[PDB]
């Protein structure tokens, strides 16, 4: 059913390191294995890209752009004028040099990757008006990212995709909690986050900020020099992009290409109370997520916000309702898949009952055939069709 030869990259959410990160414990396979290379094995050629995990899915997608084509990071002299950070980031040597030749990708994205895959789409296609016409106006130079024209991207896959927001940054205490994440993930790859390592471990990539672990410091002193960083105070941020009114903005703007393919997949792991009508979660969630995270997703309404009933089911992290593709602010059309997958149109996967972390293997599942799950996503990757033609 081979139709393309697109190779496939792997793309993180708000966690998230490179394959040389975390001493070898893979983001993309966790404790079940190395899903990277499950494809390649299986002859399904696969790259993975490391951004900033709790930058702004602007600032992941220059990251993104440059890790993949090679050069230096280039965040847009708008942008970075307008936040306050650099605009140039770190040097790549380029993943895959054929997309400066034609050819295209395949990113299967998870968590907040959902939202930096669609917005590197979107930024390949039509650039940026604004770093163009800033660049015009100040005579500064431009990055090819924002003038426009480039189709390296035949499909954007998502899952557990919180393209409408997660209401999980609404809880009170959500910066406490959300780096007690990071901090639960490194537990996972069986990290102490009150270890001054020496070895840089996982690298948050906040170069344009000028941001990094010290040495003596561990991640627990780190993530509170973070809290009250500009990576956790500014909108320019994973926090602010992953808020109902951030991915909103996003949505805004970030428009589905009818040059591509879009894939999400739904993650739910919760069962409803009768009664109240919250969502709870069930046993085999990630013990971080079970515990801090789900009873507040699967009960948290507010009418001022649109957060209504329908958004209480979640996957420990992220609301599914946010899931199948974006809404909230956006012009998109989401499909449920028809056997047929189109061009231009979300098309809903359907829903699994796996958590967040379970997805990617990072917390343990084994009723969750995860090796099936990716080879047969690769299969129907490969399969799209470059061109269509009408019949009856
Ligand atoms: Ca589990
Ligand atoms: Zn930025």
């Amino acid at each position: 059913s081979r139709a393309n030869d697109a190779p496939i990259v792997l793309l993180h959410g708000f966690t998230g390191w490179g394959r040389e990160e975390m001493f070898g414990f893979k983001y993309w396979g966790g404790v079940r294995g190395d899903i990277e290379q499950w494809l390649n094995d299986n002859g399904y050629r696969t790259y993975t890209l490391a951004v900033g995990p709790l930058s702004s899915n602007w600032d992941r997608a220059c990251e993104a752009y440059a890790q993949l084509v090679g050069g230096t990071v280039d965040y847009g002299a708008a942008h970075a004028a307008k936040h306050g950070h650099a605009r140039f980031g770190r040097t790549y040597p380029g993943l895959l040099p054929e997309l400066k030749r034609g050819g295209r990708i395949h990113i299967i994205a998870h968590s907040q990757g959902g939202q930096t895959a669609r917005m590197l789409v979107s930024l390949l296609e039509n650039g940026s008006q604004e770093e163009r016409e800033y660049a015009k106006a100040h005579n500064v130079s431009l990055s090819p990212l924002f003038e426009g024209g480039h189709h390296f991207v035949l499909s954007v896959t998502t899952i557990a995709t919180p393209h409408d927001g997660t209401t999980l940054v609404n809880m009170v205490d959500f910066t406490d909690r959300f780096f007690d994440l990071q901090k639960a993930v490194l537990k996972a790859a069986a990290v102490a986050s009150n270890v001054p390592y020496t070895s840089q471990v996982y690298d948050f990539k906040l170069d344009q900020w000028g941001l990094r672990r010290q040495p003596g410091e561990s991640f627990d002193q780190y993530f509170e020099r973070l809290k009250r960083s500009p990576v956790w105070t500014s909108t320019d941020t994973a926090r602010y992009d992953l808020s109902v009114p951030g991915a909103e903005k996003l949505n805004q703007w970030v428009k589905a290409s009818p040059n591509t393919y879009y894939l999400s997949f739904t993650t739910e792991r919760t069962y409803r109370g009768a009664l109240t009508g919250n969502y709870y979660p069930e046993l085999g969630m990630n013990a971080f997520s079970a515990v801090v995270c789900a009873p507040f997703l699967g009960s948290y309404r507010n009418a001022t916000l649109g957060i209504d009933d329908r958004w209480l089911e979640n996957d420990g992290i992220v609301n599914a309702f946010s899931m199948n593709g974006p809404k909230r602010g956006s012009t998109d059309r989401i499909v449920p898949y028809d056997g047929t997958i189109k061009k231009g149109v979300w098309n809903d996967m359907g829903t699994y009952n796996v958590d967040h972390l379970e997805v990617i293997g990072v917390d343990p599942n084994p009723l969750f055939d995860i090796r099936a799950f990716y080879l047969r996503l690769a299969e129907q990757l490969a399969s799209l069709q470059p061109h269509h033609h009408h019949h009856h």
